């Protein structure tokens, strides 16, 4: 009840499709290789705890944040923490 997973997210992102995003949510993604990324272009600072896997992520608002120990597979990416809604999008190459 304590960790983002299958069982609580309440958002899908698809590869490299923005959508709007808020701290609290936690969003499922899934990688099928490469390596994470996570971009906003708002000018919000983002953070992201990924369940099972890296977490103090951060993206300053103006571009990419490359994660690289992120696994394949269906990952549940908690937003941490973010002053106001912001456009964001997960990706991976």
């Amino acid at each position: 009840s304590a960790s983002c997973g299958s069982g609580n997210f309440n958002k899908t992102a698809a590869k490299g499709v923005e959508f709007s995003a808020v701290a609290g949510d936690c969003i499922k993604y899934n990688k099928s290789s490469g390596t994470l990324q996570i971009g906003s272009w708002t000018g919000v600072a983002s953070s992201y705890n990924i369940t099972s896997g890296p977490q103090g992520i951060t993206n300053t608002g103006n571009g990419w944040t490359t994660v690289a120990n992120a696994a394949n597979g269906d990952l549940y990416i908690k937003i941490v923490s973010a002053s106001r809604s912001f456009n964001v999008k997960f990706d991976n190459w």
